[PDB]
């Protein structure tokens, strides 16, 4: 997250870190057994880390649970990043509490202008490179489809939306991948892609979660 703020320990209780020897992506806890992340975060050997603030220090509220299976969306295209969503099942159910909690799925899509919270452990620099240990947060509005499309000609599908600031300075970045965009208590987005970070007229692009609620529910119901 570039131009954000320190969230505060365990203030984003649905935020998970995906770890394969190191943090490599964010995710969102949607029930005791399942995490939603980006398809471009797919790899084998994933440990889901819940209750994290400082990802380099065991602070006492963590739960570390290995993934038993990952399900990348059937229509994910890694070239275009269309359908950039994946589900991860935990080997054992997380113990839910005030600091480890699921986030609700949307019942409808969120509009341009809706204020959201984007979070993660990604790069905090727009030019250089610096990775934080503690969770960073950004309040950002969803941008109109038209402004999103004109920012990224030929690249925005019906499964993507832009959020952030056309002036730049505030954005998600590398390492925030797969993490949450939460608006009015609903998971509306997944950190997907962008052209650099926090650059003028290049806002972050996010997977449009409301398009996938049926797939998520049916997948969970049979897996
Ligand atoms: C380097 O840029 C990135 O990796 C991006 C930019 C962001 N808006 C979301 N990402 C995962
Ligand atoms: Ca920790």
């Amino acid at each position: 997250i570039v131009g954000g703020y320190t969230c505060g320990a365990n203030t984003v209780p649905y935020q998970v870190s995906l770890n394969s020897g190191y943090h490599f992506c964010g995710g969102s806890l949607i029930n005791s057994q399942w995490v939603v992340s980006a398809a471009h975060c797919y790899k084998s050997g994933i440990q889901v880390r819940l209750g994290e603030d400082n990802i380099n220090v065991v602070e006492g509220n963590e739960q570390f649970i290995s993934a038993s299976k990952s399900i990348v969306h059937p229509s994910y295209n890694s070239n275009t990043l269309n359908n950039d969503i994946m589900l991860i099942k935990l080997k054992s159910a997380a113990s839910l509490n005030s600091r480890v909690a699921s986030i609700s799925l949307p019942t409808s899509c969120a509009s341009a202008g809706t204020q959201c919270l984007i979070s993660g452990w990604g790069n905090t620099k727009s030019s250089g490179t610096s990775y934080p240990d503690v969770l960073k947060c950004l309040k950002a509005p969803i941008l109109s489809d038209s402004s999103c499309k004109s920012a990224y000609p030929g690249q925005i599908t019906s499964n993507m939306f832009c959020a952030g600031y056309l002036e730049g300075g505030k954005d998600s970045c590398q390492g925030d991948s797969g993490g949450p965009v939460v608006c009015s208590g609903k998971l509306q987005g997944i950190v997907s892609w962008g052209s650099g970070c926090a650059q003028k007229n290049k806002p972050g692009v996010y997977t449009k979660v409301c398009n996938y609620v049926s797939w998520i529910k049916q997948t969970i119901a049979s897996n």
